[PDB]
């Protein structure tokens, strides 16, 4: 049964063919010689025969290493077709350099030139042979034959974005690799059916910046580097194109931590029961330390809150003064009576006021200085943003209600939505913004740092899945409303809801099922909510049914898969922990190096020296020779590092390999071609 | 008679038959042979279910070589010609119906697919999302003017627009939404009829929720017709679509029930149970929870909770499993419990008997009380006082107790742990997958939007077309393509290209790039 | 590197003997 | 478009060096010897020539296990 033939392999061999291609394989150079010149005079062999799995003269040739086979079988006029290309597929430098100066079915696509596949394979001896022979790479765009144009675009993306390439070319392999992970980042958004294949790219760029920047052997080389165009300049660009393991290198890190520093020689060997003392020292005395930076900004305490870890133990301890004065404002010895509208703020809100303007002429700085687009990338922007609409909110209100309830009465007969009201209660939501804007601070702390940025990373997967619940909760809610509705109860009870002692009425409206369900998966809804006053049994059993089969998705099914998710995304998130902690310790630190923003918010809002000089000025719109020393310095820094990478990661990774079957191929060639020319001279 | 050499023989030549060179040199097309060939092993693999694991790594390997075959295209022309092979992408239709995930999921086929997808929308790629957003709704809010354009006129500038894939799941989308609040509007007291009216005599609400469902049930019919019913019932969401549209016609029966035997009007607290009014609420109830769960099948379209989506659709299979096992506990303890406490059922006194009521009374005297108990149990809304008894037997009464913290130990803190275990080393393995099973469920998707048929949404689905007796009357009535063979031989060509390459880039080439043994 | 350094060893080994004979 | 040219790689080899650092890859005794004696009369060779990737004739037989060429390399 089943037949077997031959289907789509037309060509077979004659046996002139077969020896000749058997000789190519063993290396038989005498052979091959007498076959080829026994090619000439009468041929009958087709000497650019092809075996199975295509495979010619030539190619073998190239397969085997054997350098004298291949200037043979050129001198000999083969057809080399693509024998360029599998050269340099195989990394082959000596047939490269054959093949570089001589004179349908391809395995490769015809996009593909010999740079774009040297860079391919990122061998820096064929990429410079072919560079020097005059070869360019197309420019695709910034970012009829689909197939086609994506697979050029990414062949030539692949091949820019090559060590060995941006080594051997790319003025600044920095600005390049840079550049190139952000464009290959991009364009994993743009194209995302090949997404995963750019993201690899983009990634493999950002390891070379790291790897580049891993070659420096001093603190003033790597100094240059990162101080190129006030000052850190090229570590605040690797920041704003997101490259985290440059950042997160070692020699940068220990460079910026001198940086933060500045004037604490220790820190290191200091016991932290001493850091601790110190720390709550100079946050104890933060308003005298920026009371002498407004008075006397140059005297030998007025510079020492210049310092980024003296400024930030300042602006933490002013915002944990703010915090304070919040949890004041809510206790009954320094507030005012409750049965009083408009309330005439008291003395702990008036001293709250200042540090509401701070933060809002801080965030108003922010969001000029740096544009609106990089501002709301922050979360913590976002949050500052409202936080601070909230306090605008509060203190308009808060007005409001001065100048329009001038009377006193008690709080209980008041009205729904008096201003007053709504004035507490955005203060209070307020509030807890303001002090979870707390959790922020511990990018800054070893221990809890990792841990809140990785808590920070999985809350994307946390806001899909809460998606998904709030559809299965519109489900049900719609599905248990409509049983319900027609049972809404009023007489009797004088509380309607599920926020009384005996919950009454809990799906008889659409707001009030969303909030039955919403609390059902806390266990603060009783059972006996599912009843009506009638003896609808078979209602109550139905609505029972939904209640349960609610609880049952929600509580052991939808908030254990929520488990797995989390899990799974914490098996990836804490093994690039501590990078991604170190970049956003990074940004933390940085934004503490300017001399803009360094006293607290309290004293934010304080007319400067001149304090009209650049408030009028700033609206009235309506010969440097070491640019180019250090251009030449930093050049000579680059040529230095670029041949520190390609010595210790292209010669020496490569090296460091493992052997595959094609060098077990090659040795035995080698072996078979010296055993052929030994018997054949004696 | 030799079941040991039988079997043996049975592997030794599938495992030759399903095999990348003896395809690529024989089997005049392999993409047909593969797609075979991968079903088959996965039969065995059920039928010879002591070998199964070896047969479900031949039937990957199969599906493996399909996708590796269509890897080796280099032009769109050719890859067209490779799925347009026998109305069109028929060759595509038939992987999704061999369940070839990679095949389908291959980046220039989906490529191909979002193409045919889109039709009139260069970009949606670099367009930012605020104008995507701003468009959908755009094309959604105004669907029953697209709709009746290619009612009245399809042929026009704007009858053809709704043609397009994405306008007209975009429409599909819109219809649904709007149905679904409809159902939301059928649940307010502005917009409804008294509660004390037996026979309702439908509201506005209710009417305009009538065409949608016959719609759907229309739909339904169709998919159950074109399609048969085995394939019909693969589809989960198929199985809720139906139960959806049972559901709605016993509302319909049920109201006209009423309608026809219930004239009078009277306060609801003093109706009867089983009344056909309050059944048909009751239903009507049922099937609009479902309706608003058949909205989460529309994010396979999304790349963001598609994958996600399509995960959590294949945990539910161990969840099942897991929640056998636990009715089986919750069986046994039910059965002790009932047995301990059925002889102190109580009735005196109290006038809501259960544990649905403030004070929780009888929860164990009766075996379906009991499932309720021991059912709510485990969310905690079960009173420790149920335990007891309206006599000084503390025996019987600690008994009952241990009963039933030895019922929360083995269900909250024993078994859902298991679950929470289970369901992480499930999710282990079907996030690996996630991309490619995702995908193919948003080709199955995108693809049931490519046919003429199906194309207007279901309150307009219900519309006497041009004809409408034509096809109508003469369904009932029952009771020199020279093209082909040029097709053929292009294909061929295609075919003989791609089988080379894949020869020489992964026969010849992988086999080079492995690893010198002793 | 001992691939490289086998093929070295091979290749001077044929060396010396074209070279010697 | 992207016109690509050598950057920060600046010497480039001679034939004679290109065959001599080609000899001490292969092994080659008696070339090298040959180039080396011939290094010393006349020297245009620069008998201390660099590779790409750097990789010097000394260098090269250390990479290579080749004692031989390395006692005579360093004899000269
Ligand atoms: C270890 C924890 C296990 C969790 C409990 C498993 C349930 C086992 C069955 C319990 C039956 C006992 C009660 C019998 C009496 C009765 O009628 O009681 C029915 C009970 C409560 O009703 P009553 O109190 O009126 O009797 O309700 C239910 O039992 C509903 C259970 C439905 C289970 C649904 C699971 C499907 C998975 C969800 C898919 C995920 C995504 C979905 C989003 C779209
Ligand atoms: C961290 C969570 C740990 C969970 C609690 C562990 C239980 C520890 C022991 C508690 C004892 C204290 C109470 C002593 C007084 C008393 O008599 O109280 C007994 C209590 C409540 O009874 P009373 O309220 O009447 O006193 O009941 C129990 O303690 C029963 C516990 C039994 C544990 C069973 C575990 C077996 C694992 C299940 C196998 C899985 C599959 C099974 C399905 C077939
Ligand atoms: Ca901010
Ligand atoms: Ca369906």
């Amino acid at each position: 049964r089943i037949p077997l033939r031959i289907v789509r392999a037309e060509s077979e061999l004659s046996t002139q063919e077969k020896s000749y291609l058997s000789a190519v394989e063993k290396g038989d150079y005498a052979s091959v010689k007498l076959a080829l010149e026994e090619a000439e005079i009468y041929f009958k062999i087709n000497i650019n025969c092809i075996d199975p799995l295509g495979r010619t003269a030539l190619l073998i040739a190239i397969e085997n290493e054997n350098l004298e086979i291949i200037e043979l079988l050129l001198s000999f006029n083969v057809y080399v077709g693509d024998a360029l290309l599998h050269a340099i597929r195989k990394e082959v430098v000596g047939a490269v350099e054959l093949l570089l100066n001589h004179k349908q079915f391809s395995d490769f696509t015809p996009d593909i030139t010999p740079i774009i596949l040297a860079a391919h394979t990122n061998n820096y001896e064929i990429i410079k042979m072919l560079v020097q022979k005059g070869v360019s790479v197309p420019q695709p765009h910034e970012v009829v034959d689909s197939l086609r144009h994506s697979r050029s675009r990414l062949n030539i993306y692949k091949a820019l974005a090559s060590p060995s390439l941006i080594a051997l070319s790319s003025e600044d392999p920095f600005l390049t690799a840079f550049q190139l992970s952000w464009e290959l980042q991009e364009l994993s958004k743009v194209e995302n059916e090949f997404k995963a294949e750019y993201e690899e790219l983009s990634h493999q760029c950002k390891h070379f910046a790291k790897d580049l920047l891993d070659q420096t052997r001093s603190s003033r080389e790597l100094e240059l580097i990162l101080n190129f165009r006030n000052e850190l300049a090229r570590l605040k660009l690797a920041i704003k194109y997101r490259q985290k393991e440059f950042v997160a290198q070692p020699n940068c890190q220990q460079l910026l931590a001198s940086r933060w520093y500045d004037e604490f020689p220790g820190w290191r060997r200091r016991h932290w029961a001493g850091k601790l003392i110190t720390c709550v020292f100079i946050g104890l005395m933060f308003p005298l330390l920026s009371l002498c930076y407004l008075v006397a900004p140059k005297s030998r305490y007025g510079l020492f809150i210049r310092k980024p870890f003296i400024k930030f133990i300042c602006h933490t301890a002013s915002y944990l003064t703010f915090l304070f004065l919040l949890l004041l404002a809510s206790q009954h010895i320094v507030s005012n009576n409750p049965d009083r509208q408009g309330p005439k703020p008291t003395t702990v809100e008036w001293m709250i006021l200042p540090w509401v303007l701070g933060f809002i002429w801080t965030e108003i700085k922010q969001m000029w200085d740096g544009g609106f687009q990089d501002y709301i990338h922050d979360w913590w922007n976002l949050m500052d943003f409202v936080m601070n609409s909230l306090y605008l909110a509060t203190i308009s209100l808060k007005i409001v209600a001065y100048v329009k309830y001038s009377g006193c009465k008690p709080r209980d007969t008041w009205e729904m939505w008096h201003p007053t009201l709504v004035a507490e209660a955005v203060f209070a939501i307020a509030n807890i913004f303001s002090s979870l804007r707390l959790i922020s601070l511990f990018t800054a702390n070893s221990h809890l740092g990792p841990l809140q940025i990785s808590l920070g990373r999985m809350l994307l997967d946390i806001l899909k899945f809460l998606f998904i619940y709030c559809l299965v909760l519109l489900a049900f809610a719609n599905g248990l409303n409509q049983l319900y509705f027609y049972y809404e109860n009023s007489e009797g009870m004088t509380c309607k809801g599920i926020r009384c002692e005996r919950q009454n009425n809990a799906f008889s409206t659409l707001f009030e099922t969303l909030q039955s369900l919403f609390w059902s998966i806390f266990g603060l809804i009783s059972l006996y909510v599912t009843n009506v006053k009638a003896d609808h049994k078979f209602t109550e059993f139905v609505g029972a049914t939904m209640f349960g089969t609610y609880n049952v998705i929600s509580l052991v099914v939808l908030l254990n898969m929520l488990i797995a998710m989390m899990n799974n995304s914490y098996q990836h998130i804490a093994d690039h922990a501590d990078i991604e902690w170190k970049f956003a310790r990074t940004k933390l630190w940085m934004s503490y190096f300017e001399e803009g923003g360094t006293l607290p918010p309290p004293f934010n809002i304080i007319p400067s020296p001149k304090s009209i000089c650049y408030l009028i000025t700033w609206i009235k719109v309506h010969r440097a020779a070491e640019n180019v020393r250090l251009n030449h310095q930093y050049q000579e820094v680059l040529r230095n590092l670029v041949k520190r990478y390609v010595a210790a990661m292209i010669r020496d990774a490569k090296t460091e390999e493992g052997l595959t079957e094609e060098n077990f191929k090659e040795l035995k060639q080698d072996i078979s071609s010296f055993r052929y020319e030994v018997i054949g001279m004696m």
